[PDB]
């Protein structure tokens, strides 16, 4: 649909914001506007480049930043601007980071399989994000918004489906297991397999023989049914996205709150785990009463 081909003197370009997946963002002004410009910095940059502005202009979703055009002197995409970061610096910052509910976990994972349904379900091919993780996620209104960015590919072990490293050939449902591992991830406040580290091929290997980050302590069962077929082996043995965001919709009658800006301070320290299991960062209390009050 709409897209503007770009004189790059229209855009007043303020300060680097960071790193996308590729390229550097600035926050910048163009039509008394705020906006985010990505950058292309090497040569080998521009395939992510060519395919992002390819795909990005195909997609139009509330849960997928907004593409308002490219410039070529110099190379770069003009996007909209999102003013809470990542999803990732939320969670795993610099001090002080906010404090964030049950609510806002698992109204952040609906807004992301809402997104990803969206690419699924695309003509006449499926669009597969290929790189879903808390980088990735942009947050906008007070934190409450959630936005896919980085579709360069439409530093990633933590979150990528074993088939896919394995060379082996792969669907649709590659997407599926990183959004179960973020769903851990936002429930603990905990990187994902940070124990491990090492370089990516000591993630890699562990995942590949069957290692799934610990399970959490008092989780709702349905939860953790949820989470943990996400993260099959099997690939055909996880939820479509269509799947989860029907499930992730009727779950939040039980999370009530999910448009509260995050406005709270939080000082925020991981003990380690008491057994295999891990505690959740967010209260599950509330849930468990909602619930019985619906069911008896
Ligand atoms: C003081 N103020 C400074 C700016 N701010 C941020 O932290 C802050 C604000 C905005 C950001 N990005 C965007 O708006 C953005 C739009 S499209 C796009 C993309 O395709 N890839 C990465 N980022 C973006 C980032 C950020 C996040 C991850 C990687 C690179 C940039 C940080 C909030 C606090």
């Amino acid at each position: 649909g709409p897209l503007h081909m770009i004189d790059y003197k229209e855009i007043e370009v303020e300060e680097v914001v960071g790193r996308g997946a590729f390229g550097v963002v600035c926050k910048a002004k163009w039509r008394a506007k705020d906006v985010a410009i990505k950058q292309i910095e090497s040569e080998s940059e521009r395939k992510a480049f060519i395919v992002e502005l390819r795909q990005l202009s195909r997609v139009n979703h509330p849960n997928i930043v907004k593409l308002y055009g490219a410039c070529l002197n110099p190379v770069c995409l003009v996007m909209e601007y999102a003013e809470g970061g990542s999803l990732y610096n939320v969670l795993h910052g610099a001090e002080p980071l906010p404090y964030y509910t049950a609510a806002h976990a698992m109204s952040w994972c609906l807004q992301c399989s809402q997104g990803v349904a969206y690419l699924h379900s695309m003509q006449p091919k499926a669009l597969i994000h290929r790189d879903l993780k808390p980088p990735n996620l942009l947050l906008v209104a007070g934190g409450t918004v959630l936005k896919i960015c980085d579709f360069g590919t439409a530093g990633s072990a933590a979150w990528m489906a074993p088939e896919v490293f394995e060379g082996s050939n792969y669907s649709e449902k590659c997407d599926v297991f990183s959004w179960g591992i973020i769903l851990w991830e936002v429930i603990t406040r905990r990187k994902p397999f940070d124990e491990i580290g090492g370089p990516a091929f000591r993630i890699m290997w562990a995942v590949h023989n069957g290692t799934r980050p610990p399970l959490i302590k008092n989780l709702p069962k349905p939860i953790e049914s949820l989470m943990t077929r996400c993260w099959s082996k099997d690939p055909s043995q996880r939820p479509s996205m269509e799947e989860i965001v029907k499930i992730m919709t009727h779950l939040m009658r039980y999370f009530p709150g999910a448009d509260e800006p995050l406005q709270y301070p939080c000082q925020h320290s991981l003990p380690p785990g008491e057994d295999g299991r891990v505690e959740p960062y967010v209260d599950f209390a509330e849930f468990y009463r909602l619930w019985s009050v619906d069911h008896g």
